[PDB]
């Protein structure tokens, strides 16, 4: 996140850091089961950790999970990022609490306009490389679909938006994919793509998680 703020220890309870030996994605815990990240996060062997602030420091408050089953959206196009979103199942469930907390899937989409929350632990520069050890915050508006589509021509579809300021500044980067967008307490947005981080005119891209409601649902249900 370039241009936010600490968040606080355990203020963004649905916030996961995906670990690999390392951390290398965000997510977000949808269920006691089920956590939501972005497609372009798969990979194998990853262990889901809750209740994270500082990654590299055992505070007393995580809960780490290994994943049992991955699932990529079937649609999902790697060259395009269209329907940049996937499932994981953690093994075991976890303890729901003040500090580890689902967030709600959303009942309808967002407008323009509506002010999100994006969290993560990625690079805090726009230009240069600093990774912080505690999760950042980012309050910032969804944007017009128009003016989503006029920064980025021919790379929009239906099921992205973009969120965060034309002027530069503020924004998702590096290492926050796979996070939430969450606004009005729904998790509305998955951080998904963007040119370069915090440029002027180049707002972050979020993968549209209420058109995913549905193949969310009936996915749980059935695995
Ligand atoms: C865009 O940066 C990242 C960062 C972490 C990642 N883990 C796995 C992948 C590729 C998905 N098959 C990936 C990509
Ligand atoms: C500019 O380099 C990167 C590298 C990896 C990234 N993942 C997601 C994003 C967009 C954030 N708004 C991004 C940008
Ligand atoms: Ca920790």
């Amino acid at each position: 996140i370039v241009g936010g703020y600490t968040c606080g220890a355990n203020t963004v309870p649905y916030q996961v850091s995906l670990n690999s030996g390392y951390h290398f994605c965000g997510g977000s815990l949808i269920n006691s089961q089920w956590v939501v990240s972005a497609a372009h996060c798969y990979k194998s062997g990853i262990q889901v950790r809750l209740g994270e602030d500082n990654i590299n420091v055992v505070e007393g408050n995580e809960q780490f999970i290994s994943a049992s089953k991955s699932i990529v959206h079937p649609s999902y196009n790697s060259n395009t990022l269209n329907n940049d979103i996937m499932l994981i199942k953690l093994k075991s469930a976890a303890s729901l609490n003040s500090r580890v907390a689902s967030i709600s899937l959303p009942t309808s989409c967002a407008s323009a306009g509506t002010q999100c929350l994006i969290s993560g632990w990625g690079n805090t520069k726009s230009s240069g490389t600093s990774y912080p050890d505690v999760l950042k915050c980012l309050k910032a508006p969804i944007l017009s679909d128009s003016s989503c589509k006029s920064a980025y021509p021919g790379q929009i579809t239906s099921n992205m938006f973009c969120a965060g300021y034309l002027e530069g500044g503020k924004d998702s980067c590096q290492g926050d994919s796979g996070g939430p967008v969450v606004c009005s307490g729904k998790l509305q947005g998955i951080v998904s793509w963007g040119s370069g981080c915090a440029q002027k005119n180049k707002p972050g891209v979020y993968t549209k998680v209420c058109n995913y409601v549905s193949w969310i649902k009936q996915t749980i249900a059935s695995n």
